């Protein structure tokens, strides 16, 4: 069935060409204030269909988001030299206030997946803004780093990825946690199975594997200046969870009514991902130092809200 | 690359047939004593490529499987009326006999992928008559089993199969251990995330789950008499861990030095499962009980062994 | 989405292993007589789903058809030996003549996709029974054969059997017609790219050729008395043809209001295949010998369906 | 199973997305003048491969290569405006001598697959340069056209694309020719299976798809400024080739003895692509016109490569 993309930049025509690619959707539909730049982008995703899975990828206005099940936000505006964090968050905020209700007047029953960075924040100003219930408003959070820290981690012990649950929870960003304590292979406690196969994990290998996950949006950063690929599998992934009401288990950005004491906040935590968007949250053990960092992060997600008036 | 199959019949012949669906390997090769056999599987199962994958599927002998990764030992007897399983049970042991040294013979560079029932002294027979490392000669062992149980739980919880980490451990038959207590789901506790939900479980949904785990063989073998396709689908997935050193976590049958203090037995265990075979053993938490019953099974199939003369 | 198949025996099942190895269809019902077998053969694929694909697979009766996209139908009798052809055609008739309305009642909107042996008549039969509009009724006709041609030919020429586009055409059988005449590869005549490679195609090849592809059965049939794998693949192809309404092209058995002379005869012709069954016919030359040979084809098919009453 | 990748820019990271997400190849290897750009690039799609495939993708040096059946010939400068189409070739040029040497030095066994534009003179640069047999250099050419033509034909016939075979021929551009004369659909002449659907093709509809296949690149650099997705998944398709040594045709740019009266000139024509590159080529029946469009194009590559030294 049809997807709706809303910001046909970077990371929307990345996204869009993953779902084409991977044969997620029969439709993609790209929408965005440039409307020579969104036909482009569709036409040259056609371009590639014949080569992957019959996906009708094209460009539209937002009436055209009729029936998809879900529409991934990912516009924003240019960033601006000598501008703070904040005023860019401003715009951006500004940039929502006229896409989510036109994307919600076409397409009333969808889901939305927020792209757009900061995202923990952006998708707090969607949720508010939606009057939607807040399962209905997810934000791509912290997957691709639950992601990273699976696959160190699995590398390390030379174990298939998919054998290791692990967690990256919170803001997006450098204020991350990754749950150490009940992160477990095989459904055996991590550390533990460490002994188990003959690779203890040092305070110094946490510590290269931090690096691994915390870095990585960084580094790409700085050699090619933006993060799109990444984050356009994730998002495909994520639309496959909706479209298959696969209830499975992401690590993504909701408001939650309450998290380690905080209040009202939008953050990434395990949750249950499936056709009606977030179904569900499981609550891993946090130690007393993961759930200080956690609230810290909360915080300061909430007081970032606060200032921006949400 | 090529994978083996020796004995031809409905497990042996459903396996290829999955193995040439799913694409898993290049080439897949039939041996049986009744050639004829063997050619005409090949071929039907020929005909079915073109409407999947590019597998050479084919009929030979024993020499034909130089260079087979995993060869998949399926051969066995015409089971016939009131002979004993004991007496069954001698005569397979005599097939396997005749069959192992032949395919290591041809191929002393493959792992034993062991199917013919019951499947965890079979696995012991080929283990010893093998004289190769016990990670060489994996039994199909509890797999079925183990991915319905996570299927029934991941049903009840309304959460993908995925999300699910359950075991099923010991003898593959009546004896084997459901491990309800470590069980989780998202890596925290089943049951606690039972009441996490709308969910606690009562024993008497613990007892409708176990009927449908544990039963499941002998309602197939009562409708259609006999189970294949199951198998068939197991069988390749474990082939394609082989082949793509895959490192992943099963439930497989494999000698153990000792389980539950229980010396030298056959039998089903979470274990690594890779190019060169098993590669470790994981050691989910048991309960006295299920400890209790693992200890159970383990002696049961270590009298079968010794009976037979292993 | 969903499918139905009636008559659960070898074909039946095989049928339904394959659309679920390849993820063709959400749901596959299975309704046969003998309501254990279905049940049985259910349980067993069922246990193959977690290694391959989410589709739920279960057994029910008519009424449980209600929705499907196609119905396939693959019941008919156990075979007697010493018994003609032709007891044999009436026993399948008078079964057909049970299952079609029935089918027809739950699910008045499916594709009837015709198994059952000789599935030329089988296919009239269904269609006369069905009162439906002709292209609504399919039988897979050569499909297999077509496919064994293009793959010998791919074969002989070292090409990509999709570069080859040749055909088998008529009745499903001794009398099939291989077109030789209009067979190309890369959309050029196939016996000048001959030439235009390395190798002149001698009349002892095309013999060889010939015996590969019609004998096919005979030698399958020989050796485990009977064909399945191939024509599960076939008809799993087919289904996913008609469910994506890909307007695929496939030569497929349907009433034909006139063939080479022959007047109202079902038979095997290349047709495009879509959600509301065939949806057009497509001609390619044919020499004076091949179109003799078709003539005669359809002949003796249209007195076989007169001979029984259709 | 290994592919090489010189140039990181767009075209040469989309192609390595696609490869990864496809899961053609288990290793990528990219290699960029920039340093930190190759790397960003890995690591971005490094993020993306567990929501796909175990895709080894990583940034390193010429001597990484080593052991790539395929290398990807991505690399080419920064475009300056004012500048001529003949400076830019010329940089280009300039490029490919330090590229090609280096690339052979560390995998001198691999095939080169040319992607920088303009492609059927780079592909000669290339050829000239590597020393290597003409097959080994292949350009990707007019494959995206090819698949667009047959895509909008498919479209206006209301047939699956895969059952048309159409060719687009010549330098991939302006003079690229469509070969309307011996097209066919189903392995029946277009025009007259055009009739045998109902409705012909006029003049006007011929017009709209030549448009549709002529004017996209033009169009998709208008939007968004230059194209990759397409020649990406195109660029995988023809890795994937490569390495199954698939032996499929494909309109690609090789170095040709003779086309159409000119000599020694690298264009697109159908070729037999496999694993030691083109391994043969397809000669489709060209009208007069379409012979001496043909014909014109050759002319105008062959000065270009004059004009340059080749
Ligand atoms: N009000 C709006 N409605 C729709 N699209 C918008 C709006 N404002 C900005 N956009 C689009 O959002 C896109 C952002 O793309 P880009 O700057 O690459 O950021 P990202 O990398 O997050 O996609 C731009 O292409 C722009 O056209
Ligand atoms: N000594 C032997 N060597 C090789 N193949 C054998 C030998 N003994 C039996 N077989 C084959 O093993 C097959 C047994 O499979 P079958 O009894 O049909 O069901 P299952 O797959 O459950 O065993 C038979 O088809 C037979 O041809």
């Amino acid at each position: 069935m049809k997807v709706g993309i809303v910001g046909s930049g970077m990371v929307g025509s990345a996204t869009a060409y993953a779902l084409a690619l991977l044969g997620v959707a029969r439709e993609v539909v790209l929408v965005d204030l440039d409307r020579k730049l969104a036909q482009a982008h569709a036409e040259d995703i056609l371009h590639a269909t014949p080569f992957a899975h019959p996906v009708w990828v094209w460009a539209g206005s937002y009436g055209d988001l009729e029936g998809a099940r879900a529409v991934v936000l990912a516009a924003g505006v240019a960033q601006r030299p000598g501008e703070t964090r904040l005023q860019l968050l401003d715009r951006n905020a500004q940039v929502f206030a006229q896409v989510v209700p036109r994307v919600l007047e076409a397409a009333p029953e969808a889901v939305l997946l927020v792209a757009t960075n900061p995202v923990d924040v952006m998708t707090q100003v969607a949720y508010a803004l939606s009057g939607l219930p807040p399962g209905r408003v997810v934000g791509s959070g912290t997957i691709l780093d639950t992601a990273r820290f699976r696959a160190l981690l699995a590398e390390y012990l030379r174990v298939a990825p998919q054998s290791v649950h692990a967690y990256v929870l919170g803001e997006h960003g450098d204020s991350e946690v990754l749950v150490w304590s009940s992160a477990q292979v095989g459904g055996v406690p991590l550390l533990e199975f460490a002994e188990a196969r003959g690779r203890a994990l040092s305070p110094e290998d946490r510590a290269r594997i931090d690096e691994g996950v915390r870095r990585a949006a960084y580094r790409i950063i700085e050699g090619k200046g933006a993060t799109y690929y990444g984050i356009g599998a994730g998002l495909a992934r994520l639309v496959r969870a909706i479209l298959t009401d696969e209830k499975g288990v992401y690590t993504v950005s909701a408001f939650t009514p309450e998290v380690a004491g905080v209040l009202e906040v939008s953050l990434s935590l395990p949750r249950i991902l499936g056709a009606g968007g977030v179904a569900g949250t499981v609550y891993p053990s946090l130690s007393p130092e993961e759930r200080a960092a956690l609230r810290r992060s909360a915080e300061i997600l909430k007081e970032a809200a606060f200032a921006l008036g949400f």
